[PDB]
């Protein structure tokens, strides 16, 4: 997973950080920014689909009463008999990428064939254009940093 | 969904709240507490299983490349052909309840037969014992409030 911190250009956060530290030292309570147009933190996971595999259009949360999972692959195709469907989410499309969003956590799915010669920077930069545009914000007014977590 | 705010007994938060408001008025940045032993916010969804249905033991995140979902029920049993399994989560057990946790978001599943004459208060109070014990904290040292959201 990647942790992405974004910031509106020109905004200084030094007095914010000093006051957060002061509040922590007095109350013992650590305060963090609510995601806004000024500042935020998001989490991104990138999955590349193997050649000869289609990108997903829906994410399904299913539940099983079976008491073991030794018949279930993680990260492979299979058939699921007699499961309870709890949630269905339609993925957004941005170019060849499919994007699943849950609050500040994002998962992107890209076809092998499309990202064969692409690095993490190129992917993240495309994702961040999608992200800012999804919020109605101008991407040219932000910087962001990436951390592996 | 329910929003639950918990607080360590005896701790006063009035100066925290005043300083959060001051920081917001100066920086335009709203700060909220990181969940800790002193204070936090969690989200709970309660599902009751119908009579003649087993409680889940695992939650599966599956993806399908199918371009419509009109064959998928929400909140019913079905079979899923040719899906990609991305994640499997084992549910915890607390009495008759099964609990799925993702960071500060919880989903509990209870059998109809067990909660037939139970109200929201009774369920939430059981969940909160589970929650505090899961963190290694003493439930008798906390208060909490519930809000429908």
């Amino acid at each position: 997973i990647l942790e992405i911190l974004y910031y509106k250009k020109g905004k200084e956060f030094g007095i914010l950080e000093k006051k957060m530290k002061e509040i922590f030292n007095e109350t013992g309570v650590s305060l963090e920014p609510v995601n806004s147009e000024l500042i935020g933190r998001i989490f991104l996971k990138i999955s590349v689909l193997e050649e000869g595999e289609e990108v997903p259009s829906f994410a399904i949360k299913a539940l099983t009463p079976k008491e073991n999972a030794v018949d279930l692959p993680l990260g492979d195709w299979t058939d699921l008999k007699n499961v309870f469907v709890e949630e269905i989410d339609y993925l957004d499309s941005y170019g060849d990428m499919k994007i699943l969003s849950e609050k500040n956590w994002y998962k992107i799915y890209v076809p092998y064939s499309s990202v064969k010669k692409k690095n993490r920077n190129e992917l993240v930069e495309e994702f961040m254009k999608y992200f800012f545009e999804s919020k109605g914000w101008n991407p040219g007014e932000y910087t962001f940093s990436v951390q592996e977590i």
